[PDB]
């Protein structure tokens, strides 16, 4: 009746929102309280963006749009501090609110390919006067939308069912890879997530490796550990939302040069599918249960968790 599920995935892949899913799924999700203690990672998570374009900006040479958000960002410095301490004030919100805006700003942004951005930098921005104004209190979007990097196992649990779940949940750096041994007893299940969206990407600790392509040398590696033979694998082909988004301006061939597909999301999408299902060397033998995720998307998530909790009976 026990059922332990293991998250594994390179960093920033989407394994923690995933854990927050199963609070908002399982339970009734997130109450005031602890909505509240997410409000300092918000802050800090769309400071911590806006500080990341303004930053860019500088390595790449792209000028304001206006010459006036000079000081405008200069402001933005002074009072930061406030943010992660988990206050906002008019005053600093009015600072994000105007360099968001800028045109030099939103140039870098759209750059952002060439640069390390959290993920959820313009979901918070462009909700700059709801997140700012007194008395906020995150939703649980908010709270599935934050970024704090893992560190160590968390571990939770929750009955679905029937079955009493025990989901793992480590982290995708360099330095945690090392720990994920440790988790590997026991488990029921693996859901290895990789995010479509880093087929375009450098790694946050190296810019000559693809993301995607160590993403893969990480998959190949645990799909088909024999220690994992009698392992169900489930592969998450998640940010399935900003893979869409990014395939229409972004060719395929930059991850995989062969690729000889159209810039459609269902085409590029199986044939991402298609490659890492490719690194499993005992097809007739051993199954991966491969779903397309959006790990954001309560409803998705559902509907997906249902699924592979019937695989896994
Ligand atoms: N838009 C969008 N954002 C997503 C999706 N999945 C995850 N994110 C966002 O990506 C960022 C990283 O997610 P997170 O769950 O921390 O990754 P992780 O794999 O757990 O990363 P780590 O713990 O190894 S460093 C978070 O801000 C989260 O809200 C998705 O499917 N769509
Ligand atoms: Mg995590």
């Amino acid at each position: 009746r026990e059922v332990k599920l293991l998250l594994l995935g390179a960093v920033e892949s989407g394994k923690s929102t995933i854990v927050k899913q199963m609070k908002i799924i399982h339970e009734a999700g997130y109450s005031e309280e602890e909505c509240k203690q997410y409000k300092a990672v918000v802050y800090s998570n769309t400071i911590q963006s806006i500080i990341a374009i303004i930053r860019a900006m500088g390595r790449l040479k792209i000028d304001f749009g206006d010459a006036a958000r000079a000081d405008d960002a200069r402001q933005l410095f002074v009072l930061a501090g406030a943010a992660e301490e988990g206050f906002m004030t008019a005053e600093l919100a009015g600072v994000i609110k105007r360099l968001w805006k800028d045109s030099g700003v939103q140039a870098c942004f759209n750059r952002s390919r060439e640069y390390q951005l959290n993920d959820s930098a313009a979901y918070y921005l462009n909700d700059l006067d709801r997140i700012a104004q007194p008395n906020y209190i995150p939703t649980q979007q908010d709270v599935l939308r934050t970024r704090v990097k893992t560190t160590g196992i968390v571990e939770t649990h929750f009955t679905f069912k029937d079955l009493h779940f025990k989901m793992f949940d480590v982290g995708g750096q360099r330095s945690e890879r090392k720990k994920w041994i440790h988790c590997f007893e026991g488990v029921t299940a693996i859901i290895f997530c990789v995010a479509l969206s880093d087929y375009d990407l450098v790694l946050a600790e190296d810019e000559e490796m693809n993301r995607m392509h160590e993403s893969m040398k990480l998959f190949d590696s645990i799909c088909n550990n024999k220690w994992f033979t009698d392992t169900s694998i489930i592969l998450f082909l998640n940010k399935k939302d900003l893979f869409e988004e990014k395939i229409k301006k972004s060719p395929l061939t930059i991850c995989y040069p062969e690729y000889a597909g159209s810039n459609t999301y269902e085409e590029a999408a199986a044939y991402i599918q298609c490659q890492f299902e490719d690194l499993n060397k005992r097809k007739d033998t051993k199954e991966i249960y491969t779903h397309f995720t959006c790990a954001t998307d309560t409803k998705n998530v559902q509907f997906v968790f249902d699924a592979v909790t019937d695989v896994i009976i």
